[PDB]
């Protein structure tokens, strides 16, 4: 990574937008949606072709219409008046900043943030985000092969589901992973380990972590050691927020 220089005015806008985003996301109870927005923005990166990734394209109707993005229109429209207060910021940075803030305000680790991503004109093709009905090979095709993230990243990042819930009108899955879906903690992993449970969701892709010999040791470590989860989580979210950026 070689991070670009931005003006002092750009930096001031980042700092002030970070603060506004905290109060906004906290009062609106939308941290999970905003984290999902940031992931769906970044996760389309394909290292092979250098296409996709966290470049502001998620606001384009063409990208909002991807079925994986059901409901992200709401996230995008919720942020528009606040974004209008910071016209200097790229959409790319703004949506990644909303992701970082979503983790922080729910009590998660502080993910280092570097400004300067440029807004690209071209949304990636649909079909690159993970499929919750699939298993380990698939997650490795999505996170490893396309994104260029590690197996440690895959498991730590699945920890993002520690906040939030699925919606039957969005993915078709329904419910929270955790009893405290607005609190950033290691509950995702402890829930996974205690198996199926009334009124908590587990996806087939979550189950795939429990039977992989590389993913399972990590699920165990995060279930047992929240600090270790926070540190690996922060590292993985940083890498994710920076795919294709500043290489
Ligand atoms: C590992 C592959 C992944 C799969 C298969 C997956 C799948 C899903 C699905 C199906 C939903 C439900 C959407 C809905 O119906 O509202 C969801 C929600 C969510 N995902 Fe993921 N996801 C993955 C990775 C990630 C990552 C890496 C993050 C970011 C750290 C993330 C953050 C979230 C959040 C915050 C929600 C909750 C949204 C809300 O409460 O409205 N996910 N995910």
């Amino acid at each position: 990574k070689s991070y670009p220089t931005v003006s002092a005015d750009y930096q001031d806008a980042v700092e002030k937008a970070k603060k506004k985003l905290r109060g906004f996301i906290a009062e609106k109870r939308c941290a999970p949606l905003m984290l999902r927005l940031a992931f769906h923005s970044a996760g389309t990166f394909d290292k092979g072709t250098k296409t996709g990734g966290p470049f502001g394209t998620i606001k384009h109707p063409a990208e909002l219409a991807h079925s994986a993005n059901n409901g992200l229109d709401i996230a995008v429209r919720l942020l528009e008046p606040l974004k209008a207060e910071f016209p200097i910021l790229s959409y790319a940075d703004f949506y990644q900043l909303a992701g970082v803030v979503a983790v922080e305000v729910t009590g998660g680790p502080k993910v280092p943030f570097h400004p300067g991503r440029e807004d690209k004109p071209e949304p990636p093709p649909e079909g690159r985000l993970p499929d919750p009905t699939k298993g380990s090979d698939h997650l490795r095709d999505v996170f490893g092969k396309a994104m260029g993230l590690t197996d440690q990243d895959i498991v730590a990042l699945s920890g993002g589901h520690t906040i939030g819930a699925a919606h039957k009108e969005r993915s078709g899955f329904e419910g929270p992973w955790t009893s405290n879906p607005l609190i950033f903690d290691n509950s995702y992993f402890t829930e996974l380990l205690s198996g199926e449970k009334e009124g908590l969701l587990q996806l087939p892709s979550d189950k795939a972590l429990l039977s992989d010999p590389v993913f399972r040791p990590l699920v165990d470590k995060y279930a047992a050691d929240e600090d270790a989860f926070f540190a690996d989580y922060a590292e993985a979210h940083q890498k994710l927020s920076e795919l294709g950026f500043a290489d």
